[PDB]
RNA sequence: AAGGGCACCACCAGGAGUGGAGCCUGCGGCUUAAUUUGACUCAACACGGGAAACCUCACCCGGCCCGGACACGGACAGGAUU
């Protein structure tokens, strides 16, 4: 589980590094219903329903795939969305709820979500 | 006070004048919301290279903008904000 976890942190680095990645609802909406948007990443620990029913009925309809992560909070920190001090906080926003990759940079690393494509076809 | 010398920003011998008139322009005063301000014997007053319609522009009457770096807290991708 280490080598698909660890591969999309790796995988959302190098496209924040590259170019923008949407961060957040409103973003991710606009990014995603343009044809271009590669995976969307959501988080599990929403508290209301018409949010999470939203956006997997509506990436479900496209040809995009999703990963899901427990906890909103850590996916923020690990989004790079933060203003990260070696010594202080690591997350001091509440952490995003969902992002789309619009690019990946490069194709490095991209196995992994070639696999995972291939898990979710199985 | 005396004794030497000197200068048309002194005089003499004169020339052209200015002071008088209309106008231009600079100062004071008066008036004004404001009539921005400096300079007042030579050594201020067509001077600030200052002939300002706007800009100049300081002054008056109104109305936008931040072009308030940076540091520390706060709030923040469920949105800081434009
Ligand atoms: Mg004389």
């Amino acid at each position: 589980v280490m080598d698909v976890n660890t591969a999309l942190q790796e995988v959302l680095k190098t496209a924040l590094i590259h170019d923008g990645l949407a961060r957040g609802i409103r973003e991710a909406a606009k990014a995603l219903d343009k044809r271009q948007a590669h995976l969307c990443v959501q988080a599990s620990n929403c508290d209301e329903p018409m949010y999470v029913k939203l956006v997997e009925a509506l990436l479900a309809e496209h040809q995009i795939n999703l990963i899901k992560v427990d906890d909103n909070k850590k996916l923020g920190e690990w989004v790079g969305l933060c203003k990260i001090d070696r010594e202080g906080n690591p997350r001091k926003v509440v952490g995003c709820s969902c992002v789309v990759v619009k690019d990946y940079g490069k194709e490095s690393q991209a196995k992994d979500v070639i696999e995972e494509y291939f898990k979710c076809k199985k």
